[PDB]
């Protein structure tokens, strides 16, 4: 890991927050989209996508890669990875702070953890999704590619959520999905 | 900070606890509300209000601070508090245990953040407000004063909701609310 | 405590990294249920019972405390609890990362605190049961027995749930229950 990284970015700060953290020592922050083939001329310090959107943080992925970069994984110190567990590496993953993974699950390309998320024993998170702050996914769940898990979502164990799936905020999946789809769970309601 | 910490007080141990995180080497409890403002002539040790209550934290922070004692803030060891995040200097504000506070949040005075809440990037809390366990706030909401945000509930990015509302326990916010309310969870079901 | 633990087990490579965490230096699994008691011509390691299952792990928890074997508690370096919390020592407890026990808390023999539960102040929660992860209990809660609290469900506080009960995955219990029941939440619905 270089002693600096550029960040494509307000979710830019908090993956600063977590680059230094790891004990990278600059920030600089690459927004632009246009002109990005250029970027190729400067010195190659490590890359990051800070872009919450699973789509356009694949296609930026795909583009930054081709230009020379390495994409690290961001991995706040908090967050705990059982030895037997996979986290792809230099796959542009974000894992947030007080994130558990537990024994060989499997993280692949391009995934958020987010705050307090927790990745229970032999799940696999597909590529790309984005598992918001306390979501948690039960032993050997298996979350889809560009998938969405609202905050302080969960889904129950053995279960399969199919690519492209959203899960709702506060949403708990019960059943297996072999379809994408949208889950929803149950709004506050005005009393 | 001093070496000793007055509490003024069950959320007393709990604060004793997290006081002695802190490194604080002794408390000392002082629960009565009548008689006060003999206490100006006790040794100005750091002051501490341990109580859950809203208006009740309000009305004790006001006497004790007219009585020439500084009200710290008791922030466990293990929050994680952004850099670029505000959080209001000696003011009485409670951060427990896995407490996460991400870039440019604001924490207001006499605020309680419970053991693993989630305050997300660009956050405004309101003074006085409680955060309950497990309770996450996503990025750019805005709790208003003398809030009440129940166990393990949630409000969605870019929500506000005025002062002095209660979000209920598992309850999942979901639009602005300019008004003051009450906005209820669904209870577990006998089943 | 021993160098070495043995572990009695998807469950087992997770108190297996606990172990390891706690500064065990090797696990030895042993799962043969049918002659148990030939074990007791073994070394005598620290056991552990990695079993999620209530009933299954106080039944080996009989059987190989009756064959001569210390069951300790695993507990994780990241699990905060309270110095004036009981954890009934030597009792097979399992507590995962970032569980948090505050004050006056009692964990009983056998129960299983999965990641990120947390238990408030006074709580006492009954041998054999199961907290998943996410779960939360507010002040002075009462667990019964061999209950199981689902993943991310929560009890309001000063609440008592009779033994044998079950709480569902995502539910918010509201009220005493002085007698077993099953207490469901609301599903995620396709949209």
């Amino acid at each position: 890991r270089t002693e600096k990284i550029y960040i494509y970015g307000g979710h830019g700060l908090v993956c600063e927050d977590v680059a230094k953290n790891m004990g990278y020592k600059e920030c600089i922050f690459l927004d632009d989209f246009k002109g990005m083939k250029f970027e190729s001329t400067l010195p190659k310090y490590d890359f990051f996508i800070a872009i919450g959107n699973n789509e356009i943080r694949k296609k930026i992925y795909q583009k930054i890669s081709e230009n020379g970069f390495k994409i690290v994984n961001l991995i706040h110190k908090s967050a705990l990875i059982s030895p037997s567990a996979i986290v792809e590496e230099n796959a542009g993953i974000l894992i947030m702070p007080y994130v558990v993974i537990n024994a060989k699950a499997k993280i692949e390309k391009g995934v958020i953890l987010n705050t307090s998320s927790v990745i229970e024993h032999e799940c696999v998170i597909g590529e790309f999704s984005h598992v918001s702050v306390g979501a948690k996914c039960a032993g050997n769940v298996k979350i889809g590619k560009n998938c969405f898990l609202g905050i302080n979502s969960c889904v129950l164990p053995n279960l399969s959520l199919a690519d492209d799936s959203i899960l709702g905020g506060g949403a708990t999946l019960v059943k297996n999905q072999d379809e994408k789809g949208v889950f929803v769970g149950v709004p506050a309601k005005r009393m």
